[PDB]
């Protein structure tokens, strides 16, 4: 099913700002799904996600088992439904909200999902550790094995 | 299924950290499914949660589908693998670790799953807004309905 993200980044800094800023709209719409949009909008849509970022950085929405997983750059979005787990992301908070939106040409009750992005995440940041932030931890001893090796059957 | 949480609290500010400290131990597991268990243990078994937090919080491990949400008190401690909505959460990230540890008092090795929580969301604390607490969002307009009212077949 579709997902609709409404990227607030009022700062402009991502491509998703810079998108909206040059369009003279607040939002830059991130449609997912059978269609695929971007596109400046004025407001969001009913059950439309607002992501509030203050700039680039990786960003996860978890709403249940609803689960948005989304690149933001100066230079490019990237984003997916599904699981993403070579890279890092900032889970952010999600909370409904009761609003009154502009939907077809008319001002209708609606949910919307408000996602605040603190931005302390960096884009395609691995989500492993290297050899040197290995975390020390009691009673947990080193492998010889990489996370990748140590699956198997 | 069962999931195993050992909770690192250090500053032993949480229930979990003042009873793994007042047995001189540095995990609390909590185990959630079938059985469920409290204790104090040296070390994270194999397949589990490392939650190392700096105190009280309301934390929610996110490992794709398998969400566990935990309340962490100074006097207490809550937690669940299903959906709990009407909180709100520190979206916790998971970071996989190849590591070797003791299982059944023998050293094998082991994926253990690294969270590192902020404990920047307080404990209990509702998942909606006050009407003083809601963002101000271009085109989003106030409903005269609750979220819980707007939700009505």
């Amino acid at each position: 099913f579709t997902k609709n993200i409404f990227v607030l980044d009022v700062t402009a800094k991502t491509l998703c700002g810079a998108i909206a800023k040059l369009s003279s709209q607040p939002y830059c719409q991130i449609k997912i799904g059978r269609v695929v949009a971007f596109k400046p909008v004025k407001n969001p849509e009913p059950k439309g996600y607002v992501l509030n970022v203050p700039g680039p950085g990786a960003y996860r929405i978890q709403d249940g088992q609803d689960i948005i997983s989304l690149m933001l750059t100066p230079h490019g979005v990237e984003a997916t439904t599904e699981r993403w787990e070579e890279w890092k992301f900032e889970g952010v908070s999600v909370t409904p909200m009761a609003t009154r939106v502009q939907y077809n040409g008319v001002m209708v009750d609606a949910e919307i999902k408000y996602c605040k992005g603190m931005g302390i995440v960096q884009p395609y940041m691995r989500n492993d550790f290297d050899r040197n932030e290995m975390p020390d931890l009691p009673g947990v001893m080193r492998s010889n094995y990489d996370i990748r090796e140590l699956r198997q059957k």
